[PDB]
């Protein structure tokens, strides 16, 4: 059994500002009974209400999660939010946002050439690197619309040479899509980006 | 303390081919509640999610979201929710008279003191059984849930049903490519199993 | 167990016909008792008893108010014999209605029959009375419906009302009057638009 | 206690043709013992031990395994006892069933970025290539560059049925001028004719 805590999405924080923290619960057996996971911030002030939510894995796992909005300048003013796991067959943990050097991101995008035989589709990739600390939203847009967030695939943070982090993340799009407007935008969103948090860059197919 | 449990959407059940019940318990004081699921004809059922939301007035809102087999639903199994704390809901596909949905759309001219902003507004009407989907598109594209609203559907003074959708428009919106499409999904709308109209804002 | 409602007069009683009303509605010798917040005097209320058709018993009971009284701030309060409901006019920002009325296009294979539809939106409270009139003569109730109101993405709220209208009816004038009443619409708490099948 | 058992590296197995497997044990004295499904010998293994700096013993055991024996479909067997542990752990490796597909390869070269005019990061796009096990390698002077020199993601699903991971490698102002062509190159069992497939990119045009 292993309990985790994550850190409001950027774009959640600084675009959307209605953040959320969720406390994801893995439970082995499962024992029979209901876990409880219950909120609290260091400060004891009042929490808001949490949603939660559970599933049978395939493997026979119970997978458990809890989510909690959170106040905009409690969360930026350095409130620590705690997560409390109680089965009866104690585990705590708790999310506080990051100290340390920051560094806005690098942001890429690219297309790939038609590869023989798939006239129809193509690839874009973006590359976001150099920013700190590893805390990012991804997000690709077309007609100034978000697409769906199942469209790409974005990897794991992982470290550059030096202090910083990169991620990639990938695109499928269609000739139809293209076709009807030629321009897609890789958008990301970082606590240390200017202005507004937001660094976006354009690619076009330019198809033959 | 009340209960209910709703047949798949059609936008799952014929397009997405992955259809989905929903059993939904409201409570006025809390205390777990068990939601369990089941099959008229004794056979397995697959794996629920379950969620939980304590809300704004202090009820304990739960919900749990059975898949069900594509052709399992079609062919009339009968599902059943048991609720333990002894409530029984169970639902089955509908039998009937079929009628596919007309469609129309409109927009609102514009209104003093809202200058980029437009409302539009769908009627969908005469559809029998009264299980529908009502989506709105952009650029032949689907706009989030969110953007818009769906009354639930209502006896027409006939033998169908109807139902009203909303969605406000933002001139950047209608700038941008001045067509808007609302969009149907009914068993008996054909072909596709779907019936669309466009709207412009001009 | 049993329900206990208790609602706010309608907009068109209130201020077209200026005499309004409040109903409490109990749902299964019931007793259903009135007072008011400041201590003044009551009026005679009237009960009513009906069976429905799953068996269910309904009680009301309603009760005349006083114009200036409820504009005022009046709070009024049912007590049924244990059970305690209060009612008063919303308070908050106010926003007139925006009144919209369309007609839908011939349906094929429906030729002698039309839907007419009215959008109300963007006022706030949501306190609304929606009519339709032709000829100047209200029509029936039964003949249209008319959503609750619910949020937009604003602070207003929204109704969707339908009508069915006859060939013979369009025949003999072809304008339909959507009409809505509410507390901030101007001059006379009164907005309407006219619409045609044609 | 955990433990895990790697398969090769397809460029251990294709280029170099030299492989090996490695069983690592997590969180422990520990005993690891090699062995074959079909009962034929194993080779001799290295170990090595190194504690940690949050409390936890590791052991790393690697394994030689013949190229054609590994091929062929052989399944390679980690035992690991201990008198803390109660019942053994045991480990087993082969390789990957199913279906095969190319991997398809794009190279590209990103723009200055203010701050940075000395050096630019090049990226590779190997996609829709099954099963996962793939290698990289970066080329330049026409011989391979120190593998610490790039970053290869994890693999991940596509759309589709296959998976793609993307490679990372910032050069040098020296290394372009001195020549303005690198190579990334894709070792997959299902390249064909010699399990290696690559494109070239440059900096400038
Ligand atoms: C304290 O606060 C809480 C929180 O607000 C509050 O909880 C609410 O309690 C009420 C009690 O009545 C609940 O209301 C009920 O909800 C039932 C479930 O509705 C869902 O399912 C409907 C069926 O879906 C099928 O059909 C459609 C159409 O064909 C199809 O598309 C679907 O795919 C599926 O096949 C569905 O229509 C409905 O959707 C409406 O609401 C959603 C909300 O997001 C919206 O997105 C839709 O556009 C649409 O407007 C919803 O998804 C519902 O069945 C039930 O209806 C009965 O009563 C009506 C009365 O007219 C009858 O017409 C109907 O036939 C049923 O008999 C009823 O509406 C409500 O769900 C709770 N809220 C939440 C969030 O759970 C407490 O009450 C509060 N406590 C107090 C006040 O004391
Ligand atoms: C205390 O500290 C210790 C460290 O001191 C720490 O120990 C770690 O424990 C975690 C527990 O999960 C281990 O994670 C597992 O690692 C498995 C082994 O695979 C990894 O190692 C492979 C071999 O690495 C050698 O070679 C590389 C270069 O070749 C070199 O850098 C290394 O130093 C080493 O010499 C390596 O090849 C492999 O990477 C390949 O595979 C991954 C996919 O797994 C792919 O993404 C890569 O691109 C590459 O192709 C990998 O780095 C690993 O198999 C295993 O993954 C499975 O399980 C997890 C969950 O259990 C799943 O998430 C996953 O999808 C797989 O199913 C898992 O990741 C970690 O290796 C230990 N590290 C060390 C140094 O021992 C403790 O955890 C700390 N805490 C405690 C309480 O003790
Ligand atoms: C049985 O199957 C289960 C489901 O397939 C397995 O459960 C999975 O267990 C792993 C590790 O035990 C979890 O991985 C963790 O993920 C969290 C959060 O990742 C997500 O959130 C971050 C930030 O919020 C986001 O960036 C990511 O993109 C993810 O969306 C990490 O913090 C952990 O470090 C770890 O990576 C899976 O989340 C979990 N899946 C589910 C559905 O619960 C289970 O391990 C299997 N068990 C056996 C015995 O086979």
């Amino acid at each position: 059994v292993s309990a985790y805590l994550s850190r409001p999405s950027p774009f959640d924080l600084f675009i959307r500002k209605s953040p959320t923290i969720t406390c994801l619960v893995v439970d082995l057996a499962p024992s029979k009974g209901t876990v409880q996971l219950t909120w609290s911030r260091a400060s004891g002030k009042p929490v808001q209400h949490s949603t939660r939510k559970e599933e049978k894995q395939r493997n026979g796992t119970l997978t458990v999660t809890s989510t909690l909005p959170v106040g905009t300048r409690d969360w930026i003013e350095g409130e620590t939010y705690q997560c409390r796991v109680t089965h009866p067959h104690a585990l705590m943990r708790s999310t506080t946002k990051t100290s340390g050097p920051r560094a806005a991101p690098e942001v890429y995008a690219f297309a790939t050439p038609e590869w023989p035989g798939s006239r129809d589709k193509r690839t874009l990739a973006c590359l976001i690197q150099n920013f700190m600390p590893e805390d990012i939203s991804v997000q690709w847009l077309h007609n100034e619309v978000q697409l769906p967030d199942a469209r790409h695939s974005t990897t794991q943070p992982r470290k550059t040479k030096g202090s910083g982090f990169f991620v990639f993340s990938r695109l499928e799009v269609t000739r139809a899509e293209w076709e009807q407007k030629d321009e897609f935008i890789c958008r990301a969103v970082h606590e240390a980006a200017s202005p507004s948090q937001t660094v976006q860059r354009a690619v076009s197919v330019n198809p033959g």
